[PDB]
């Protein structure tokens, strides 16, 4: 098939500075910071990742596989990597989405997200998902957790750099290992009940061993309190037993695109039209020469 061309950005440590840290786990560390490049009088926000500490050839192995996907993907709703550092351990180096991942947002600022927000949200998801299925990429490992937030009006999908959340798969992923671009569906599908209900677990309590026999017998997540038959017969679409049956991103964009047209029409929140979320007024935005990774382009 196509060459592909990506081009693979190295950056030098001593052009970027790390101010702090955004999140600590298993994959390591991730840090808030700067970088300032050469002599071109800008300071991008970026966000830098390290394997902890030690250094095992098959840690690298794995960053670099991540950093590969991450550089051969272009789209303003998927996540993409700005460079590499190399380091005694790697480090890799995208753009900062100042709001964090949007499960800890949507629960954080559940008393201010109105229609509007969830609806736009679910269009900018599945516009992401649609460049992925273009571009014959599969994620995996979509849920609202992989989706960062670069202003509460943009979010871009992220984590797709794996290519088990079994309360997220797809029958078939949990039956048969098939992972495809409508098993994806489902995930979204279980991504929009996890905006719908303002970060709430799927199947809450239940053990992840009985969630096979629970979709098997048909039963599925409940119908959000702010959820019309309209946006939940949908999610329902995106949780049927045959694949070729669920809605294709493209069906999901349009769609959600009706609805976002009119969102107090297929979204009910009780003090909706008073809500609002930062936007760029007053404080949304060192902090001379700062420009977003979006409009930085060699
Ligand atoms: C703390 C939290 C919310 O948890 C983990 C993680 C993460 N993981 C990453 N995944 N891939 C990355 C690359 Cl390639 C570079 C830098 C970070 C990552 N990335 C971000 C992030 C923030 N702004 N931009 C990216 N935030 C988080």
């Amino acid at each position: 098939e196509a060459p592909n061309q990506a081009l693979l950005r190295i950056l030098k440590e001593t052009e970027f500075k790390k101010i702090k840290v955004l999140g600590s786990g298993a994959f390591g560390t991730v840090y808030k910071g700067l970088w300032i490049p050469e002599g071109e009088k800008v300071k991008i926000p970026v966000a830098i990742k390290e394997l902890r500490e030690a250094t095992s050839p098959k840690a690298n192995k794995e960053i670099l596989d991540e950093a590969y996907v991450m550089a051969s993907v272009d789209n303003p709703h998927v996540c993409r990597l700005l460079g590499i550092c190399l380091t005694s351990t790697v480090q890799l180096i995208m753009q900062l989405m100042p709001f964090g991942c949007l499960l800890d947002y949507v629960r954080e600022h559940k008393d201010n997200i109105g229609s509007q927000y969830l609806l736009n949200w679910c269009v900018q998801i599945a516009k992401g998902m649609n460049y992925l299925e273009d571009r014959r990429l599969v994620h995996r490992d979509l849920a609202a957790r992989n989706v960062l937030v670069k202003t509460p009006q943009h979010v871009k999908i992220t984590d797709f750099g794996r290519a088990v959340p079994i309360k997220w798969m797809a029958l078939e992923s949990i039956l048969h290992r098939i992972y495809t671009h409508q098993s994806d569906v489902w995930s979204y599908g279980v991504t929009v009940w996890e905006l719908m209900t303002f970060g709430s677990k799927p199947y809450d309590g239940i053990p992840a061993s009985e969630i096979s026999s629970i979709l098997e017998k048909g039963e599925r997540l409940p119908q959000p309190p702010i959820c019309t038959i309209d946006v939940y017969m949908i999610m329902v679409k995106c949780w049927m037993i045959d694949a070729d049956s669920r809605p294709k991103f493209r069906e999901l964009i349009i769609e959600f695109s009706k609805m976002a047209r009119d969102p107090q029409r297929y979204l009910v929140i009780q003090g909706d039209e008073r809500m609002h979320l930062p936007s760029p007024t007053d404080s949304n935005f060192d902090m001379d020469d700062v420009v977003d990774a979006d409009e930085y382009l060699i």
